[PDB]
């Protein structure tokens, strides 16, 4: 029932990303944006109770992932400063949201799955 | 504590991905295949219980997965004839397995989480 | 002999990605971002020439895709709103790069290419 | 005028992947395959004039690439034995392929690029 959740893997280990930290921003109607909530992974690589349904309404989300320090934890150079997703919730009606990454040092796929 | 898992998810629907029919085969003494267990996705793109500790002793494995009638029936024209994975298991001591899967018409990303 | 290249590919038709708009911009010392170069894919989903070797100093990038249109105007309704490509280029050495996108309605992998 | 081409990228280097070895096979009347090229990628993870017109008539292909090789060339332990990719070809014609292949260890994206 988490309107927002995550799920990272590591495609070089072969396990879920933990301790990956990401922040959730709500665009403003100037193109600005408001940060709502801020996280960690588990070790599952997931975060629960990120944000609750009322601070979820409709609009223009952005959860920026800090892929960079996750590798550099781990022992590898990354490329990317930073991997953002940024999408429209709610262009329909209401559903629950799943940001799944999957993370290599120069490369990342997202992919959403987005259910009811 | 299921051994043998996947997870198919759909990018261009962004949901998981339904109806799937897959094989498991395991490599032979003579480097053949005999295939061991079958099913079909369910609507959260996993199957339970695919097979049992007892079936899945340490071994080449090979999963089989029919994206060409996947597509074909969501009305798309795939690239693909099928998915195949293949893998050197050790699961003794309760070494689990997922692979996920990743599908669009013309590419799939493919990705195991092993446990420890 | 270009810095920076992109390849755009689409996972649901298997052909580059064309006719996407895309910009190019640097990070600036009070944090902020300019926007130093504009463009649209050729059907060959590339933008030969983006940017010249004398303006792609050491620092900070952002390559923001429009993602959103492309899908949109493919007949697709899309997860997400753009796809963005945040990193830090150096090249002391002629080093140029290159950021692969494969795109599907809810999905992207994106990659890079350094050469040295 | 190749017909097929591979593009093969190393997603833990940001490199093209060299030295990857792989065979070609076509399929049967019976079901059966018959190996008709094999072959290395240069450093720009290609294979230069793979399979000429004449060798590439419709009908459906495997392309088994030797990942696993490539992974320990590399010093690393990956988990496929190998990467199958299994596509129909060009019935109606005419059509040319790319096959483009981005590695990780614990995970790998196939996509086909086919243009006319």
């Amino acid at each position: 029932r988490c309107p927002l959740m995550v799920k990272i893997l590591d495609a070089v280990k072969g396990t879920p990303a933990g301790s990956v930290a990401l922040k959730v921003s709500q665009k403003t109607a100037d193109g600005g944006w408001t940060q709502i909530a801020t996280g960690v992974t588990d070790a599952t690589g997931e975060i629960h109770n990120l944000i609750t349904e009322q601070q979820f309404p409709a609009g223009v989300y952005r959860v920026e992932f800090d892929t960079k320090a996750y590798w550099t934890n781990q022992g590898s150079t990354p490329f990317h400063e930073v991997a953002e997703v940024v999408f429209d919730a709610h262009p329909e009606g209401h559903g629950h949201y799943t940001l799944a990454l999957l993370l290599s040092p120069f490369s990342y796929t997202t992919t959403a799955v987005v259910s009811s």
